[PDB]
C-alpha cells in the first residue's frame, strides 16, 4: 500500500479484522470503506456484549427499561416507520420472469423486481458516507441450531444498535458462529438508517430513519441482502423475512428443499404419540395462537417449534425434514392475551424488547387485546408518548423475545436433524362457505390448495389472495415455485405429508363464529392426527375429505352447529373457483403448471355434479 490502503483495522473496537475469515473480512472492509462508519465493532454475542448495548441505548434515549420485568425494554419508534413496506421491497434478477410470472392483465401481487441498473443507481444514492459518525456493527448469525445441516449463516452489517440486540434474540449470533463458518459460503447482509452524523434531517423520537430513502433489496445471485432506510422489524433483522424466506425460497429451488412461511408444532396425544406438523397462514393470522396452543382436551399436548418460518428437506429416508431457522419469536403483540395464548404471556415476561406497544404507569406492557384489567390508579402512556384512556399501541407493535423462554418449547426444536414433518395445514380466515377443516385429495390437490388461499383482511371487508402464506415474501417466481412444490412427487422414496386447509373464522347467518376456537382448535388437531394414522374418520366431499359424523370430539362444547360448519353450498363454490380461476390465469398465467390448472379443472368439475 501507498498510504492506509484499505485498512480499517485503526477503527475496530472489538475483535479483529485479522481474526475473521478471508472473504468476511473483505465485506467488512469494503463496506466500511464505502459507508464510513467511525467505528466497526465485530460482535462476539456474549450477555456482557448485550448488556452493555443495552445500557447504551438507554443513556441515549433509544429504548426504556420496563421497570415492571426482569430486564425488559420498550423502543417507540417515529411513526414512519412502523412496518414492512411491500411497494419499497424488491428483488433484483437479470430478467423479470425469474423473479414474477408476468401477468395477463393487471399489476403483479406476486412480487416486485427491479432491474440490476436501476438498483445500482439506487444504492449510490443511498450507501455512500451513509455511516458516518457512527459504528458498523458486524453481525455474524446462524439461521438455524448452530452447525444444523440445513442451518445457513449469514453476516449482517448495521448502524443500529436495536438491530444488533433484536438479532441476538432472533437469530444465533456471535464469535461461535464465525468460528462455525470458517472459508465457507454466506448471506452478505447490508443495512443501514441512512442517517448519518451530522443529522441532515429531524431525529424523531431518538429513532433513526430515512423515510423517502427506505427500500429493502435482495440480489439472490450474489447472495446479498441490502436494506436502507428503515429501523424497524423485517426491514432490519434481515435473518428473518429477506434471508430466510426470500433468498432462502431461491436457495430451496436451486437445491432441493422448502423455505416457507410455517409454524411448526409437536402434538401428543392421550397415549404419548407424538406427530409434527406445519401450518402456513396469512401474517394477520394466529400462527403464533396456534403453535403455542394450550389444547383443552384431556391429555393432549401441544409444544412449539416455531411460530413463523420452516425450513424444511425430504432426508435419505424420505422424511420431511423440518427446522426453525429463528431463534426467537419476533411477535404481533396486539391481540396477544392470557385467553388467546397463555404460553406467550409467559415467555415475554422476560429479556423481551417491545416495540410501539403502551406502558403503564407501573412500568409493565399493554396493548389492544391484552383482556387484562388495570389496577387502581394505573394510567398509560400511548406508544406515541402520551396519556392514553380506554389505539395505544400501534397495530403493527411487536415483542421479540428468546424461543428457549417459551414454556412449552419442544425438546427438539434445535435438533440439528429437525423434526419429522407428518401434516402441512394451510388457512386463512373465511366467514363464510368454507368449513372448518378439510383434507386434500392428493399431493397436487394439495398444491393446489395451498395455492388457492384465501383470506379477509383487518378491516367494509376484502377477501385477499395469500398463496402459501407467502404473497409478500417469494424469493422467486409463483409459477416456478409451484412446480417445484410438485416437483416433490417425482423424488424417490419421499413421503409427502398429508395436507389439510382449516378456517376458524366461520359465521353463522348473524355473524356469531359458529366455532369457538382458541385451544379448542385441538380438536380439529385430533382429527388431522387420526388421519395421518389412517383412521376412517373421513367423508368425501367435493373440495376434499371432512371429518364423517361424530368424528369431531366435541365433548365439553355442547351444541355446536356441525350440519352449518362443514356445509358446502354449490353456488358458493361454483363462484370461488371462478375467482380462483381468474386470479391464477392473471398472476400467474404462462407460468401456471399443467398439475394446478388440472386441478382448477377437477374441483369445477366436482363442484357441476353436485
Ligand atoms: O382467524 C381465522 O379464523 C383463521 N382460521 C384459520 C387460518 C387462519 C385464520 S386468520
Ligand atoms: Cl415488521
Ligand atoms: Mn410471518
Ligand atoms: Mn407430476
Ligand atoms: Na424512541
Amino acid at each position: 500500500q501507498l498510504h492506509n490502503g484499505l485498512d480499517f483495522s485503526a477503527k475496530v473496537i472489538q475483535g479483529s479484522l485479522d481474526s475473521l475469515p478471508q472473504e468476511v473480512r473483505k465485506f467488512v472492509e469494503g463496506n466500511a470503506q464505502l459507508c464510513q462508519p467511525e467505528y466497526i465493532h465485530i460482535c462476539d454475542g456474549s450477555e456482557e456484549e448485550y448488556g452493555r448495548l443495552l445500557a447504551h441505548m438507554q443513556e441515549e434515549g433509544v429504548i426504556r427499561k420496563l421497570k415492571k420485568y426482569d430486564n425488559c425494554w420498550l423502543a417507540l419508534t417515529d411513526p414512519r416507520d412502523v412496518a414492512r413496506i411491500e411497494s419499497k421491497t424488491v428483488i433484483i434478477t437479470q430478467e423479470q420472469r425469474d423473479t414474477v410470472p408476468i401477468p395477463k392483465s393487471g399489476q403483479s401481487q406476486l412480487g416486485r423486481w427491479m432491474s440490476e441498473e436501476d438498483f445500482e443507481k439506487a444504492f449510490n444514492a443511498r450507501f455512500p458516507g451513509c455511516m458516518k459518525g457512527r459504528t458498523m456493527y458486524v453481525i455474524p448469525f446462524s439461521m438455524g441450531p448452530l452447525g444444523s445441516p440445513l442451518a445457513k449463516i449469514g453476516i449482517e452489517l448495521t448502524d443500529s444498535p436495536y438491530v444488533v440486540a433484536s438479532m441476538r434474540i432472533m437469530t444465533r449470533m456471535g464469535t461461535s458462529v464465525l468460528e462455525a463458518l470458517g472459508d465457507g459460503e454466506f448471506i452478505k447482509c447490508l443495512h443501514s438508517v441512512g442517517c448519518p452524523l451530522p443529522l441532515k434531517k429531524p431525529l424523531v423520537n431518538n429513532w433513526a430513519c430515512n423515510p423517502e430513502l427506505t427500500l429493502i433489496a435482495h440480489l439472490p445471485d450474489r447472495r446479498e441482502i441490502i436494506s436502507f432506510g428503515s429501523g424497524y422489524g423485517g426491514n432490519s433483522l434481515l435473518g428473518k423475512k429477506c434471508f430466510a424466506l426470500r433468498i432462502a425460497s431461491r436457495l430451496a429451488k436451486e437445491e432441493g428443499w422448502l423455505a416457507e412461511h410455517m409454524l411448526i408444532l409437536g402434538i401428543t396425544n392421550p397415549e404419548g404419540k407424538k406427530k409434527y406438523l406445519a401450518a402456513a397462514f396469512p401474517s394477520a393470522c394466529g400462527k403464533t395462537n396456534l403453535a403455542m396452543m394450550n389444547p383443552t382436551l384431556p391429555g393432549w399436548k401441544v409444544e412449539c417449534v416455531g411460530d413463523d418460518i420452516a425450513w424444511m428437506k425430504f432426508d435419505a429416508q424420505g422424511n420431511l425434514r423440518a427446522i426453525n431457522p429463528e431463534n426467537g419469536f419476533f411477535g404481533v403483540a396486539p391481540g396477544t392475551s392470557v385467553k388467546t395464548n397463555p404460553n406467550a404471556i409467559k415467555t415475554i415476561q422476560k429479556n423481551t424488547i417491545f416495540t410501539n406497544v403502551a406502558e403503564t404507569s407501573d412500568g409493565g406492557v399493554y396493548w389492544e387485546g391484552i383482556d387484562e384489567p388495570l389496577a387502581p390508579g394505573v394510567t398509560i402512556t400511548s406508544w406515541k408518548n402520551k396519556e392514553w384512556r380506554p389505539p395505544c399501541a400501534h397495530p403493527n407493535s411487536r415483542f421479540c423475545t428468546p424461543a428457549s423462554q417459551c414454556p412449552i418449547i419442544d425438546p427438539a426444536w434445535e435438533s440439528p436433524e429437525g423434526v419429522p414433518i407428518e401434516g402441512i395445514i394451510f388457512g386463512g380466515r373465511r366467514p363464510a362457505g368454507v368449513p372448518l377443516v378439510y383434507e386434500a385429495l392428493s399431493w397436487q390437490h394439495g398444491v393446489f390448495v395451498g395455492a388457492a388461499m384465501r383470506s379477509e383482511a383487518t378491516a367494509g371487508k376484502v377477501i385477499m389472495h395469500d398463496p402459501f402464506a407467502m404473497r409478500p415474501f417469494f424469493g422467486y417466481n409463483f409459477g416456478k415455485y409451484l412446480a417445484h412444490w410438485l416437483s416433490m412427487a417425482h423424488r424417490p422414496a419421499a413421503k409427502l405429508p398429508k395436507i389439510f386447509h382449516v378456517n376458524w373464522f366461520r359465521k353463522d347467518k348473524n355473524g356469531k363464529f359458529l366455532w369457538p376456537g382458541f385451544g379448542e382448535n385441538s380438536r380439529v388437531l385430533e382429527w388431522m392426527f387420526g388421519r395421518i394414522e389412517g383412521e376412517d374418520s373421513a367423508k368425501l366431499t367435493p373440495i376434499g375429505y371432512v371429518p364423517k359424523e361424530d368424528a369431531l370430539n366435541l365433548k365439553g362444547l355442547g351444541d355446536v352447529n356441525v350440519e352449518e360448519l362443514f356445509g358446502i353450498s354449490k353456488e358458493f363454490w361454483e363462484k370461488e373457483v371462478e375467482e380462483i380461476d381468474k386470479y391464477l390465469e392473471d398472476q400467474v398465467n404462462a407460468d401456471l403448471p399443467y398439475e394446478i390448472e388440472r386441478e382448477l379443472r377437477a374441483l369445477k368439475q366436482r363442484i357441476s355434479q353436485m
